[PDB]
């Protein structure tokens, strides 16, 4: 093809059809104002055409995949084995053979239409864990091309990763780029680690560093760089959003809805096992039994977006946060008022931005998380300096976020502690910690990410 | 003892003490203020002592129940055999021979404290399924006395009371009265079918009358007279009480509190599985999917008073009930409002009576009920002639209140047909219902059924 | 069509094809021998012809269902809505309006075809609880035609009766027969009730005998008769089959691979909820546990066949009584002998007749059941007098084999000591039993149930 | 005291009192025919006294526990939360503060129970995961021993261990050994990261040998030898009792009680979720169905010794193997022949060695097992060179075992080749890998495994 600079992942980067805003797409574009850009992906619609579509900016190269393929390929493979594996099996994940020969047929069909996007010479940037093989196919396929692979989840320690049947077809998937990048300097070294006991290749030794002390993999006569990079946000844009009248007056609405309470509490997740919205519902309905919690003015509002219903785990989580939110009600609400506020359903960003700004204290208990960046975007919000981020020393965002309220969420003693304390905080700590908060989020954004990820890419020519 | 008319019921008339208000002791008032009158039963603390207490209006005769019988006598065997079954098996019904032994000895306690309050050719008057073996083994002790039993409860058909493998011991316990009454004639012609097919005694053939054309059971020289009378409210009291200001007050701060919905529905029971709270629940959701009831203006209060902790069951159907709630809330409520309000707790009299003032359809939905005396309250408070009942068939209740808008709960397309009908029902047609509805309760208070009874156990005699 | 005797079934009396041996076809054949008779059913081929066929003795007419009929009448309506609910509730029904609605469409099919294949005036037996609303369709359709109906399961209490939806339809589909018989005088003195309570009717109010004593019911100009005619095998041809040497070889064979035990005991069913199979697994168990029976010497064969696999409820059935059986046998087995022996499979007809030869202690304990001809078999095979049948009160076979052990099977203590007994009774105990027995059962067979039903509904011209 | 050399471990050597045969404190006879030796252990039943036995060969010094005691720190904080943390969490651990303050209480007591015991400059060796606190506990009291740890099941990853909210305090408790050791240099190498990690020590950073190349901790001024050290048996004693003549007796005798099957699959472990036990099940039932297995000449006995009762995960399966057992059987079997025979009971140990004669093929499948020494005693006793060995990857004794047939457990597809593989093994190509296991497992004993292990913690002086 004619594309010099070409981006893969599961998706097209467009909303059904119009150009998704934000997310990596935006992150990228002062790089494809001086390249010849693509982006490969799905777009959504079952059995579509491959024909290019010109976007300006990009072109995007449509992957055709059947309601069968997603099936068995994406909502199977990736997110019934791959989610739950590399997330600390907090559910068990399913061993299947079918979806795992759909994984690599769809993953084939991914490095096909690369191949058909990428110039010769071209550097490729596949996203993340649906697409882990395509590596390893695309240099067999074109051995002219640069590539460089992300894991934008967790990579899970080798005692776990080792359970996959097809544990070496992923490896050697990985292994066949030349830049292999996690989130977290323990993803990267589970990776060597991997590839010296499954695959027998020579490897680095060191830690490796952020952003840079890199570690390699000798496989053959080449070099894979491996590396950790921290995803983040586009900081300033949300910092200036969050400022907006209509944004401010709705943080003030949402407060008067709920009755104005003193404190409002704010969980925002996809439905998800690995996001610990349990917990945070078991911890304040202990809270309230003890009367550490006050029931008359202090509000919980969880903000559940719906997630994979076609997959049962997620079905019988839902059936469990719903119980838990009726029972808190039935106990500690009264009529008229309830203590919990619970929506599943998508929330428009801007509403989504106003409860941020409305929020006393953020609630971010995974446990397990690439990086979650429900964190960072709450802290970029508070340009008032007020709130609180209770925040799970699970996710790869309390690395950097150290001055939050960071909770072992298995710890549950210490998550209920930890909850009164940000409830109770006095105004000036609770601006000491949003103040360090924001230095550290306002100053490593997503374009610091995306530069030194294309940076190390780059120096493995 | 000294007593001419005595009362024997699983509990004291009292609240931990004080006399309790309302209810059966309210309604003999007028007959102990010309007998020498005694209560026996439980005083609701273990291993208490079983001397008498003046109460100068009644004598009360407590009987020393220890933790283990009553886990044994009344949650084991009167909760956890006797209540699922002759409430058609909603749950599966436990047979344990120790709960039916504990049943056994406890059952004689009472006989044996009845015996020592009545004095010779005494009336008494036994209450309830937990007491079912006191007619004959106070017959046994005091062959002098005239002893009336009335069921509150339904009495199963004969399929599933065989279950029972105590079912001879329990069906000549009752034959020991001289007169058996149940709510309805169902349940009258039910136990004259059992004492010809179990114990093969002589019995009437005809159809049972209400608190008329009785039936009758030959047991060797005496007679058992068979009944149907069923009971009700204070109605004319009720209807006063309704009337005051601070609970009209109450009823519009409650609409105010819940923000002024268009529409309130109303459920209030003590949380059983007979009392069909989640067949309202399920009707509910799937009006608001279908779009037939507006979630922007109509409101579901559900007041479930705490029930059976210890009994497993009990905790189960908790657990789905609160389910449901929050997973309506979160499918089609708003943060600040949710169309389910749902509170697990006792709530006073006043505050329930409120509620009954502010409510525009009530939900009596019960999958199985002996009468159901929430529904004749409901009716009894709306003196302003507003509102609307939605009620089960399934109750005794429906045999009086058929102006009602009666369902059966098996059907869930007709009970979500006539929610909307409640709910949008003319002016004109509410009153016309609630007007005949009156009638009915205001003429056929609890004074008329016990004075009913009474005069058929007198004329035993 | 050319038809004066036609017999309505679910299916055709075929094996796939051949006619199948035994039944209802062959307690018949003296009847058609002098008729012109007609079968109409189901092929249980989906979307075949509804072509006639001949069979020289009948003329079958198929019923064309599509594989989608069969799930919604079928499997939904007539087995998970009318069996459980017609059994006592063992398990929940579901009411589906969608299963109703094919369940009229499929009964309206089977109508037809019966009109097409009967002559004017012909006499017509519908059967069984898929096709209750028949008679009344085939009266409206052909007002010539004699229509009788037996119903092969238990007609249940009203007050469970009363929960279908659709109450009112069925009731009055079986008022269109002349006559509507049972197994049991309790069978026909509920519908009787019934047709009282939901329909209005005038009927009779005495007591139903037995294959006499008929109840009526009123149906504007024209009367229905009531009746009470317990099924039965042809005896005679299984006590004849039962002495074949190879059947006595055979149970030889059986008694030397159990390893010689002193007892065998056996169930026989197919596995349903119904068959309290799981009861005498229980039972042997805490037996075993006490040391009441031998576990070096007794031995329990259980031979389930495989029903209603599209079912949920029998799945999870399946699921308890495995678990039961690998329990027992991991606790009280030892290698290369266990105690219990469990096969999930179709048996050869020859297979099960050695296997009631060999038993020492026929277990046939329903939770409820018709009649249970496997009762009646073991009795018919048993010429040598050995044996014991223990059985249960809640079949309708208990009405007529009293000799037998009978127990309460929700009486477990009963269950156990029935147990003990039955496998432990003197030689000349058990012969008089077993010879008693015989000499019901050779006497009221299968033609003179058949002949009595006929007899009755002739009568009705 | 006066004991230079002590053995902490949670129980003591003997059974109820005699002493246990084999096992570590066999292995120990000459080092205690040399030394003044000690064993400080719970001698299995409640509120003993905590007064010395001497054993002459041993002192046992008794430890007080109550039954309280052990359900907190024992069946609630080792069985209930260590155990499925450190196996990767299989089933969920649970996190209970009480279990935690009670397993600090009990490690206490064993830790003065030591020094009680120790005479001046003693060696301690404490024995696994019940008693990881006593080291640091025991310096601190006792700052003049030299202390060893080896832990017995395996050391999970840090993304696991992490977990724990006491994480801090169980690694501060190991840090207190002069040497920690584990079977297998993944473990080892699991403790130097979780030291950096978590306690923020200098570790050394290289790969961790067999028995050599240890690794190091550097605690203040002291240092921490870390190794590995893979256990073993008394390979040449268990092979001489294989050769018994009444042991070859009891194996043709049970192949005879089997009815002379061709092959024999055997299953030997502890009921534990940790064994794989449901997956060879799932193998076995799943090659039947295939007709890959002949169901007339191949059988399956499992073994399983009863298991921590009183813990729910335990209960629960037992369960889901016995209802896999009842299932098998029923689909595979015929009556006098199952395919699978099941004991849930104690075995002894020469009726286990018969077996291990037996058995054509050895199922070893742990999801996750520190060592597994069943694998281990089946080569030793397979001196005839028979048999076959499958063995899942997950334990230690894959890493010694590699001629074994090697299985992930998760990779059911190959697990069932495997086992079809070894069922069908040529004679010579079976005595091929018998040969090389045995030469393996008779050269590496539990004599060379306590000799390496305490020539280890001697160098620390
Ligand atoms: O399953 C797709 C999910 O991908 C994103 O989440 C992952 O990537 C983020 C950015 O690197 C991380 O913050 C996060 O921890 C990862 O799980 C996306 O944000 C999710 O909405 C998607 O569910
Ligand atoms: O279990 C004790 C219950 O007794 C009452 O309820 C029964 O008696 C009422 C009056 O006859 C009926 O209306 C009702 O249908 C019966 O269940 C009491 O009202 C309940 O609160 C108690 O739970
Ligand atoms: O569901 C069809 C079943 O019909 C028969 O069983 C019923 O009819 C028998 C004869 O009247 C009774 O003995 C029995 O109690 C009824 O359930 C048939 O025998 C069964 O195999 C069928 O499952
Ligand atoms: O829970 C106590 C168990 O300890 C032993 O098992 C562990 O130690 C063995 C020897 O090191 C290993 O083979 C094994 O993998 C460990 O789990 C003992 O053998 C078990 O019977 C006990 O259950």
């Amino acid at each position: 093809g004619d594309s010099d600079f070409v981006v893969v992942a599961n998706r097209l980067p467009i909303d059904l059809w119009k150009r998704s805003p934000g997310g990596l797409v935006t992150a990228l574009e002062p790089l494809l104002r001086r390249r010849r850009g693509a982006w490969i992906g799905w777009p959504g619609i079952p059995d579509s055409d491959e024909d290019p579509i010109v976007d300006g900016d990009l072109v995007l190269y449509p992957v055709r995949l059947s309601a069968d393929d997603v099936a068995q390929y994406y909502e199977g493979f990736s997110n019934a084995t791959l989610w739950p594996l590399y997330h600390d099996v907090i559910v068990k994940p399913i061993y299947n053979r079918q979806w795992w020969e759909r994984y690599v047929e769809v993953n084939r069909r991914f490095a096909e239409a690369t191949s058909r996007a990428a110039a010769r010479g071209a550097t490729v940037w596949v996203q993340d864990y649906q697409l882990q093989l395509v590596p390893k196919m695309l240099r067999e396929l074109r051995p002219d091309l640069t590539i460089g692979f992300f894991l934008h989840i967790p990579f899970p320690p080798v005692e776990l990763f080792m359970q996959l049947p097809w544990r070496t077809e992923i490896t050697d998937g990985l292994l066949g780029a030349d830049l292999v990048g996690f989130h977290l300097p323990g993803g990267a070294q589970n990776f060597l680690f991997l590839a010296r006991r499954l695959v027998g290749a020579n490897t680095s030794r060191a830690s490796v560093g952020v952003r840079s002390k890199f570690g390699e993999v000798q496989i053959g006569s080449r070099t894979v760089k491996v590396g950790a990079f921290p995803i983040s946000i586009d900081s300033a844009d949300l910092d200036r959003q969050a400022r907006q009248r209509s944004i401010r007056q709705r943080a003030r609405q949402i407060r008067a809805e709920l009755g104005n309470p003193r404190r409002i509490l704010l969980g925002v997740d996809r439905l998800d096992y690995t996001k610990g919205i349990d917990v945070r519902l078991q911890a304040f309905a202990e809270l309230l039994a003890e009367g550490r919690v006050n029931r008359e003015d202090t509000v919980f509002v969880q903000l559940a977006t719906p997630s994979r219903e076609r997959v049962e785990a997620y079905r019988l989580l839902r059936d469990d946060i719903e119980r838990q939110v009726g029972h808190i009600n039935g106990e500690y609400g009264e009529v008229g008022h309830p203590v919990v506020h619970y929506l599943h359903r998508p929330v428009p960003r801007e509403e989504l931005i106003a409860f941020f700004v409305a929020a006393d204290v953020m609630l971010v208990t995974p446990l397990r998380d690439g990086m979650n960046l429900v964190a960072k975007e709450y802290v970029a919000c508070r340009s008032d300096l007020g709130g609180a981020l209770v925040l799970s020393e699970f996710t790869g965002a309390a690395a950097e976020l150290g001055q939050a309220y960071l909770v072992n969420p298995h710890n549950l003693d210490h998550v209920k502690d930890t909850m009164v304390a940000a409830l109770n905080q006095t105004p000036e700590e609770g601006r000491r910690r949003m103040r360090a908060l924001r230095r550290q989020v306002l100053a490593h954004d997503v374009d610091l990410w995306a530069r030194s990820f294309l940076d190390a890419l780059a120096s493995t020519r």
